[PDB]
């Protein structure tokens, strides 16, 4: 019991943000179809299918398309695993396990996790949405350079939740800003 | 860049808590004092030390020593490594990486993620606590299991954590998933 083994570190952040004017079923409907991401960060990704396991079960790999950078480039696209579902929970992990996201496909073992929480009814309720990704680290990257890959698209998913929602994007407080 | 390559999934679960009474920041000088988790779990920890890297960075391991879990038994020990730390944003994630202690030493690579977060000043200030594990599935183990073990220990952390405070334990409120 007096020896342990050295592993690699990992790089990463996790936000939060507080969502008034909505419930957790809310906010799930959209978050939490997880093959259905395409109805969630619509800005961003035209289409999205499950392409192994059953829809929304745990193992299942989404394939999702996202829109051209510009004119003359293609569509990417994504293949993301789901590895852990707890819908009763309000949350779940997946990670990227192919594809040529911009940005994201970069990553070495992207792995990133959702989780929904109500707020005490008599604070006046809303929704806790936690979001936080790793990354192993590689030569071709730093970990400023892939926070600034993700926080802006999970900013860009925040404002299209609201979207979705119909309410106001002043809905959203990103804590500790 | 159409095809993918399938992993393993995992077990795990995550927990929320809004802890009202207190800092972000004299919650962060507990609870973040990585090699000190003897004076965070002080019903469970007798002793913390670094035993490997320097004290509270990423890559570092420290060797804690637990209680009789029972009476006759002996004491247990845990090694595990900090694997990311991100210090001013209040976050941090480590994993066991040695030892013996009853329960989590069984887990196949127990991982485990920290988040504490303010609550707006404007909506009545308060801190949420974020406690996450995964671990990966074994044959000598059920997810069930993983939780039994999990939950308790992180309850007993969050009332020795308002001990240290000096705040009622009222202050804590597990969030509804
Ligand atoms: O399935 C949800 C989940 C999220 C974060 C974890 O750390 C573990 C499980
Ligand atoms: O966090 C995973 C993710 C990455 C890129 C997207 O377009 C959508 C989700
Ligand atoms: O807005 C405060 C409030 C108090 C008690 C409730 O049940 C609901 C809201
Ligand atoms: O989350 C890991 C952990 C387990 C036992 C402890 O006593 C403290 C932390
Ligand atoms: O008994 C083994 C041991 C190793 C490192 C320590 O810091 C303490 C004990
Ligand atoms: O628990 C979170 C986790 C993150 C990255 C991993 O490789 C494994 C687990």
């Amino acid at each position: 019991a007096e020896q342990f083994q050295l592993r690699g570190v990992l790089w990463g952040k996790a936000y939060s943000w507080k969502i008034t004017g909505t419930t957790i079923d809310k906010v799930w409907s959209i978050v939490g179809d997880y093959v259905r991401v395409d109805n969630w960060v619509s800005s961003v990704v035209k289409s999205s299918h499950v392409v192994s396991g059953e829809a929304n079960q745990t193992g299942c790999v989404r394939r999702f398309v996202c829109y051209p950078a510009s004119e003359g480039e293609s569509e990417t696209v994504d293949y993301s695993e789901l590895i852990h579902m707890n819908a009763a929970a309000h949350q779940y992990m997946y990670m990227i396990v192919g594809g040529n996201i911009t940005g994201f496909s970069l990553m070495k073992n992207y792995v990133s996790n959702i989780s929904l929480s109500s707020l005490p009814e008599e604070d006046g309720g809303g929704v806790i949405f936690y979001w936080s990704f790793t990354a192993e680290p590689a030569s071709n990257l730093t970990e400023q350079k892939c926070i600034e890959i993700v926080f802006p698209l999970y900013t860009t998913a925040l404002k299209d939740l609201c979207t979705h929602l119909s309410i106001p994007e002043s809905s959203v407080t990103l804590l500790d800003d």
